[PDB]
């Protein structure tokens, strides 16, 4: 149901109505209305709105991580950061949007040949509870610049974020129909992907889900975007920085609650350094506070739904069933709220289902290998493919890394993140195309080629 | 079924067996082992081999011709025109793919960040008989430029254009399993699609095609790019070259027997000039040429199937019996072979289906309208979204219909044409993506965010 219940409690706090398809046709109506006259507006009024968006952000940061922890459990701290990072994507398309979809001239016998960039219309996205105003920002930003407008069907357990994103851009100044929340189910979304007006779609979030909604914009001659996940390597390696990689590691396995589709999930060691990485990496795990999110101090808050927690505790229980061994925690914890401790797994048999699938979750995977060949071929030995860390100070390793790796995107001692100014996207099961960067505002435009005589 | 049937005669000429699921398996299974060695290729090496089949194509144009014309009916003219065209794509991505794929930096806080250019894998290929050799060459020098393999699965009418283009590339030096010709039927595709090593997927033809392809492919977590039909307008005011304008539009409806995506198909007349113009187009589609199209002074062969003859018959009976009127042509002819005469439709009732559809053939609609914004608005008033031809030499006028007109290219005072040097695709209905240009190489490759501490 579409519900606010606090995971830290499992209290239900706010219940939702659905939209009945007659709204949802409504709502339409009006995004296709206000396309028409949003698409004529300059990029200067789009930059301001965009900016005061940012503004918001900036002065009610706290505010809105609140609502993000009561809904999702993430830290309160975490949630800041978030809103934070959503007014960073704000401004960076302000700042870089006009830019990026000015008209690129080439030259032929046309006395003018060129390509312009043009809004589509109404964009669909479908987003999930784990970065709930973050994910959003990343696509409306780009949206809203370049002249789309776009309706948001959130997650079910996130409804006050939601309605909170677009309240902001209403206060920035957004005309009303450009971006609308749609408090919808799964299964209401088939009417929007089939719905004329809705011309492109993007999702992030589960497998199943891109499939669906992959599938269903494919037969309506849709262009998609997807972005679903990852079990993403964290390969450490003679040279490294070890105590670096421990402390970087942990933040990566076990930020946002283990939640990311760019957590670092399998720790693959080399032989030379994977008795004390592992040790340093046990006792960083055992020194987590796990509690209440809205507390600074707290480093795990709860998983976000009760559908996780069992998802992870049966993974996790099937694994060791299977042969794997326990070096820490691997057992819901005895406590009100959805509470699943850090736990690390090691000695994994060979063909556990638990190698291929995603740990969403403070689970770290580990294994040990004895050259930079089988680093590369564990790494990539997997259905997923979005992010890759890897830690050694050898340029040839650093570069086979970068080269071989099977991922979007690969970080070189460091930990992957997303950040504004790069494109981000997965290859494999992990989804196709890139948000972010020059890429984010270019995916969901007519790029019309113009010649003239 | 798989064969070559000379549409001038009739005649069944040669027939092909289809590959059994096993056979397309083994296929597979070598484009995979092929990838894994091309990845590793140099630049230089793909270039010498696409710039050897550009050196084939142009060295063997007639012959190639032949087998065009001999299989689907174009003018051995225009297919000349083709193989040459097909050689111009092969050489742009030689002369300007490593440059297209080369690391772009962006500044960060990293010692290094940047996004490189890496293929996917094994790509699929799904085309069509219209441009046999053209349609392929414009996806495959990419491709192959960039890294990726290919498997090609043709229209079932031109198997030996198919043959003869993986032997042009075997010739050329590209190494075994690169690229591959699939004789397979269309039930035989969703093999392909769901085979793991497949990573992605285009398609050129008809919407249900695309939409089988499309959301079989989106079920797979699969990247497409699809240009399905158009139904372009060509729009000519009062301040145009009427007689340039005849001319080229007369050529834009009938070149390729009329069987082009970017025909101009609906011919909308400002009232001022509709009387003069229609009476010079109509003269024009009076004395084209028609027969064997193998001879030189053959403006028009015959319709590339019998099945294209029945639906363009068709649509023009229905559209007649609802009132349309005959300015010339509108039956097919009383001959050996599918010919179907130049044919020009006037006074098409409103809410005539016609309206609605792509005419596959030399059959041209003509409107009449008042004013810019009756044009805009009728030229719009399709599912499609390809092209567009607009003729005015107000200035003013130029840049509403380049801003206004929904297609993928608008072209002022010129007809609609692919150019390797400028990005080609359709909107709407006429599908999404990008070929040629940078689009062409950027499109099925691993845009990968590299961050260097
Ligand atoms: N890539 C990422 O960042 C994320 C990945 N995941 C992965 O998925 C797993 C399960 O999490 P879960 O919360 O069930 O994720 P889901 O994929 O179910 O949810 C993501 C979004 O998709 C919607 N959705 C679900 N099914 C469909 C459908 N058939 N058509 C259209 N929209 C749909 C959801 O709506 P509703 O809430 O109404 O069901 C939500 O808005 C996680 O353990 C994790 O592995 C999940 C979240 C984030
Ligand atoms: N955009 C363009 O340039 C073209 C558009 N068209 C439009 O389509 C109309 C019909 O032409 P037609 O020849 O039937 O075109 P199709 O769309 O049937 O054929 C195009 C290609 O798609 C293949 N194909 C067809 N159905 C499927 C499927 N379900 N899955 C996978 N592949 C498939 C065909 O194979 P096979 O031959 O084995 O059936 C062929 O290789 C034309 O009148 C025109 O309007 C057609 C050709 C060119």
């Amino acid at each position: 149901a579409i519900a606010t219940i606090n995971p830290t409690t499992g209290e239900i706090c706010q219940r939702f109505k659905a939209l009945t398809p007659a709204e949802i046709d409504a709502k339409l109506a009006k995004a296709q209305e206000a396309f028409q006259a949003y698409r004529r507006t300059s990029f200067s009024q789009r930059r301001q709105w965009l900016e005061n968006a940012a503004a918001i952000l900036e002065r009610d940061t706290s505010k809105f991580a609140e609502i993000m922890t009561t809904e999702m459990g993430k830290t309160h701290q975490s949630a800041i950061a978030e809103a934070e990072k959503s007014a960073l994507v704000c401004r960076y398309y302000a700042e870089h949007g006009e830019q990026f979809l000015a008209n690129e001239y080439t030259e032929t016998q046309a006395t003018e040949s060129y390509v312009c960039y043009q809004p589509l219309g109404i964009l669909l996205a479908v987003m999930p509870w784990n970065f709930p105003f973050w994910q959003v920002f990343r696509f409306a930003a780009p949206a809203l610049m370049a002249g789309n407008v776009a309706v948001l069907k959130h997650a079910s357990n996130v409804p006050q974020c939601a309605l909170a994103v677009e309240a902001i851009l209403e206060a920035a100044g957004f005309p009303e129909g450009v971006f609308q929340t749609l408090l919808i189910g799964a299964s209401q979304v088939e009417q929007v992907i089939k719905d004329p007006r809705v011309k492109a779609a993007t999702l992030t979030g589960s497998e199943p889900a891109g499939a669906s909604l992959a599938s269903l914009a494919g037969q309506e001659i849709k262009p998609t975007l997807l972005e679903l996940g990852g079990s993403d390597p964290f390969v450490v390696f003679p040279s490294a920085d070890l105590d670096e990689a421990v402390e970087v590691g942990t933040v990566a396995r076990t930020m946002n609650n283990g939640q990311s589709c760019i957590a670092a999930k399998r720790f693959i060691l080399h032989e030379a350094i994977a008795a004390e990485f592992l040790e340093k990496l046990h006792l960083k795990f055992a020194s987590l506070k796990i509690g209440d999110p809205m507390a600074p101090e707290t480093d795990i808050g709860p998983l976000a739904t009760e559908g996780i927690l069992q998802d992870i505790s049966r993974q996790v229980d099937q694994a060791v069933a299977a042969g794997a061994k326990i070096l820490l925690g691997g057992r819901p914890l005895d406590r009100a709220g959805y509470f699943y401790p850090p736990t690390i797994l090691t000695e994994i048999p060979p063909g556990a289902k638990i190698l291929q699938e995603e740990l969403f979750a403070p689970v770290a995977m580990v294994f040990t290998v004895k050259d930079l060949d089988q680093a590369i071929a564990l790494a990539n030995d997997i259905p997923f493919g979005l992010g890759a860390s890897a830690w050694t100070n050898d340029p040839a390793e650093q570069q086979r890394f970068i080269q071989e790796l099977d991922a979007g995107a690969v970080f070189i001692n460091g930990m992957v993140k997303s950040d504004p100014r790069l494109p981000f996207g997965g290859t494999k099961r992990s989804g196709y195309g890139r948000e972010l960067g020059l890429a984010g505002i270019r995916t969901f435009v007519n790029a019309k080629t113009v010649w003239l005589k």
